[PDB]
C-alpha cells in the first residue's frame, strides 16, 4: 500500500540559486524526525523545471543515498525522453516509485495526454503514480486515470492537487487496495480522509510536523485531527498562500533552520513572517 | 533591423519520433523558395519542449550549418540555466537572435517574470525578442516589456501570439526604430499591418506562401493583400485549428513533401487533408 | 435558527410553459411529506429570472397560502427595486426570510456588491440570507459577507453553491448562532455537515428523500449518512448533471408524478431516465 | 440598410437613481447635434437589468416620444415574457428595430439559446438585431447566429461586444445586404471597417464626437480616421476602463454637462477626472 504521508520536499538552495545539499541533508534530517513515510523530491515544491536534467539527476542520486526512507521521485517533464531518463535512472538507483504529472506547456485534450502515459509506461516497470495538478499543467480526466490503471499494473494511484473536492471523490471512485489516492492539499487532508483518501501530499510537512499529527491522530480522534487541521494546517497554509507559489516555503525553510538560502529565477524572496 | 515574415518552423520528426534531419533540409530549402525573412526553429510549432537539451542544441546546430538566412533561436525553458547555455550556443554558432518567452508550468506575477528576464539578460548580448503567448504560458504585460526594454538596448522587439487585439495594440505603442512587433497568429496579419507591425510569424509558412504573398502585396496593394488573408490564410487556419496543436501542421507538411513523418508523445497523428 | 433542509423548489410549468399552479401544490405536498424544513421558492433551481415580477410575486403568494412551511423567498434581482418590492411584499404576507445574491449581467467587483446589499438591507428588517452562486452571479467575498453581517443584524446566514470547498470553509469560519451557514450542493452536504455547516439547499429534494434521509441519520449513524450520499445523492447528481441545468430537474418531477409539464424558454426538454 | 453610428445611450439618473426625463432629454438633443445615426437605449450602457419593465417600457416610451432618429429598443430580458412584452410595445409605438442579447444568470448551451431566440422571433414582426456580449450573458456562437439568419427573416444584422477579433471575423463572414454587423468597443471601430463591418455601437458618443469623426472621416480619408482612433477613441477608453463599467461614462456625462446626476445601486461614483 501507498499511504500515510508524502513531503514534496523543497529544493534547497545557496544564495547563488543552486542546489544546497548541506541544507538538503538538513531537510532529510527534520523529515525524518518527524516521520513522514515517502520523500517526494522534485515535485511542484521542488520546482522541478527550474532545474536542468543534470541537476534533477544529481538530486535524486543524494536524496537516495542520504535516507532510507522510500522514494516517490518526481520525473516530470514535457520530453518523454527526460521522462524515461529520469526513470530508469531512479530505477537503476534504488528509487521505489515515479511520479508524474501530464506534460505542460502546450494545451492537450485526453488522447494526447493518453498516448504520453501509454509510451511511457510500456517503456517502463518501475511503480508510478500519477499526479494532477491543473494549476501548472493540463488536466487528467478520471476517465483517463481509470483506463490507464486498467491497462498498467505499474500505476500505484492518483495524486490530485486540484483542489476540486469533486473531481477529487471521483478519483478516489478509482481506489482500490493497490491503487491509492492521495490529497495535495494540505488544508484539505482531513475531509479527504474521511472520504477516504490514502492519505496525503503536503509541502507544509517541509516545516511542519501538522499534517504527520493529523493523519496519526486521524484514525483513533476525529475531532483532534479536526482541531489540528482547522488551528495549526489552514492558518500556515493561508499564510503561505499570501505570496508567490512556491518562494515563501523556501523562505520559511530558510529561517526556521537558520540557513542563507537562495532562490533561482523565476523564484525570489518573497518577505514572509514566522 | 528586424522585419518581415518569420517561419516558426516545425520539428520534422522520422516515423520513432525523432529529429528528421533530411526532412529539416527538405523545409529549409523550401522557406528558402517561398521567401521567408527569418527562420526561427525550436518554437511553439517546433515543440521545443518536447525535446531535450541535446537534441534542441543539435537541431539549432544544424539549421545554423544548413541555411543562410538569418535565424531566430527559442531559447525557451522554465530553467535560467537552460536558457542562457542556449543563448551562448546560439551566439557562438553565429545565430542572429535569440526568442525568449516567459517560464512556464508554475503560475508567475509580473516580478517574477521580470526578475527571470532581467537576470538572464544581464548575462547575455545577443538579440533577443521577448514572446508573449499567453495560452502556452505565463503573460507578460506590455509595461513589463517596457520596462525591460528601457533596460536593455540587446532587447530588439516582442513577438504576440495571444490574438487578443486590443493586447497587440499595447504592445505595438513599444514600437520603434529599434524595436520591432510581430503578430503570431497567421490570419490576423492583415490587420495587424495596418496597425503598424513590423510583421509575422506565421506557422503556415512551413507548407504555404500565403502569409508570404500577402505581406510583400501589402505596400501598395491593401485590398490584395486582405483578399489573401480572407481567401487563402483564415481558410487554411480553419482547416488547422480543428484538430489538436500542432500535428495538423506536421501531418500537412508530411503529406505535401511525401514523408513517412512520424509524433512525439504527446502529439499524435490527426488525419487532416491537404 | 435556521438549520437543516432546503428545498429550493421548481417552479413547475403546464405544456405552455407558465406556472401550473396545481402541479405546485402536487410538489408542495411531496416537499411536506418527506419532512423537508424550509420552502425555498424562486431560487436558481426554480429559474426566477425567467418570470415576470408579477409571475414571482403571485408564485411566493401561492406557496405561502398552501404550506405553513417557512418559507425562505428567493428575492433575486439585477434591479434594486424588484428586491425591495419583493421583499415588501413576502414580509406582509407572513414569509420568514429572504434569501439574495449578487446582481448579474454586469461584472461586479466587491464595493458595488456591498452597497447594493447595503441600500437594500437599509430598508428590509426581514431576516436575509446572502446567496453565492458564483456560476451565474459575480461572486460574493467572505469578507464582504462578514462586514454585512456586522453592519445588519437582519442577515441570518450565508448560502454557497460554489462547490469551492476552501470557499465554503472561509464562509464556515462566520458561522454562529445568529449566523448560518448552508452547503448548496446536494454531494457535498457530508462534507458540509462534518466542518459544521447548518444544513443543505439541495435541489433533488424536489423528487427525492435522499437528502433528508441523510441529514437525519448523520445524527446517530454517520457511515450511514455517508453512505447514503454515496449509493444515492451523488450517483442521482451526476445523473442529473449530464444535462443543461436545470431542465432535467423538470423532467424527473414531472415524470414521477406523471404530470405532463413544460418549458419556458431558454429551458427545454432534455430526456433523463429516472 | 443597417449602417453607421448607434449611440448605446447612457440612461442618465437623478440623485435618487430613477430617470431623469429632462437629462435624457439633454442627451438625446447631444446626439443629435453629433449625428450618431441611431439611438440604442436599454442596452448594456443604459444597465438596462437595473430597471423595472414598468421603466424601461416609460424610458423606450419616452426616447420615441422626443427625437425623430430611428432606435434601436434594448428588449434584453432572460425572461421571455418580458421581451415579447418589449417588442411587442417598441413595434406598436414606432421603434424601428429591437435588440437582443442572449438570457443570462444561468449557463446556456447553444440549443437553449436557439430555442429561445426561435420562440421569440416566432412570435413577433419587427426589425431585430442580435447582440454577442460573451462578458456580461452567454456567448452565442456565429453558426448560431448563422441558422437564424436563415430561419427568420426579421434577423436584420448582429452587434458583438466581445473585443474577440477572430470571432468578430466569423461574425463578418455572415454579413450581407440585409445582414449588419457592428463593432461594440470603440477602440476598435477603425480595424473593424477595414474587414467590412457596417459600423460600430460606442458608448463614449453619450459625451464625444470622436467616433462620429472617425466613421465619416473614413471612407475619404483612412489616416485621417486612424488617427482620431490613436488620439482620441483610445485613449478615452483607456481612461473609461479604468473603473467598474459603465460608471465612468455616467460621471462624464454628468460633469460635461454639469448635471446633478446619481447612481441606482450597484452602481455607484468612482470618481474620474478630465
Amino acid at each position: 500500500m501507498y499511504k500515510g504521508i508524502v513531503c514534496p520536499m523543497i529544493t534547497p538552495l545557496d544564495a547563488h540559486g543552486n542546489i544546497d545539499y548541506n541544507a538538503t541533508n538538513i531537510l532529510i534530517k527534520y523529515l525524518e524526525g518527524i516521520n513522514v513515510d515517502y520523500l517526494f523530491p522534485m515535485g511542484s515544491t521542488g520546482v522541478f523545471p527550474y532545474f536542468t536534467l543534470k541537476e534533477r539527476k544529481d538530486f535524486l542520486k543524494f536524496v537516495r543515498e542520504n535516507s532510507k526512507k522510500p522514494i516517490m521521485a518526481g520525473v516530470g517533464s514535457s520530453s518523454i525522453n527526460e521522462v524515461n531518463e529520469l526513470m530508469k535512472f531512479s530505477m537503476d538507483i534504488g528509487i521505489e516509485a515515479a511520479v508524474l504529472m501530464p506534460p505542460y506547456y502546450i494545451k492537450l485534450n485526453q488522447e494526447a495526454i493518453y498516448h504520453y502515459y501509454k509510451e511511457i509506461l510500456s517503456s517502463n516497470d518501475m511503480d508510478l503514480l500519477i499526479y494532477n495538478i491543473p494549476q501548472f499543467t493540463n488536466k487528467i480526466d478520471p476517465e483517463t486515470v481509470k483506463n490507464l490503471k486498467s491497462e498498467f499494473s505499474s500505476v500505484k494511484g492518483v495524486k490530485d492537487s486540484s483542489a476540486d473536492i469533486r473531481g477529487f471523490m471521483e478519483m478516489l471512485s478509482l481506489s482500490d487496495d493497490d491503487f491509492a489516492v492521495f490529497q495535495g492539499q494540505d488544508d484539505l487532508l482531513f475531509t479527504s480522509l474521511e472520504l477516504g483518501a490514502s492519505g496525503g501530499v503536503c509541502g507544509t510537512t517541509n516545516f511542519s510536523d501538522g499534517i504527520v499529527r493529523l493523519y496519526h491522530e486521524y484514525k483513533n480522534n476525529r475531532e483532534m485531527a479536526l482541531k489540528i487541521e482547522k488551528n495549526d494546517v489552514i492558518p500556515l497554509m493561508k499564510k503561505l498562500g499570501k505570496y508567490q507559489f512556491p518562494n515563501a516555503y523556501y523562505e520559511y525553510f530558510y529561517k526556521k533552520n537558520n540557513i542563507n538560502g537562495g532562490y533561482r529565477p523565476p523564484m525570489y524572496r518573497v518577505g514572509i513572517e514566522i
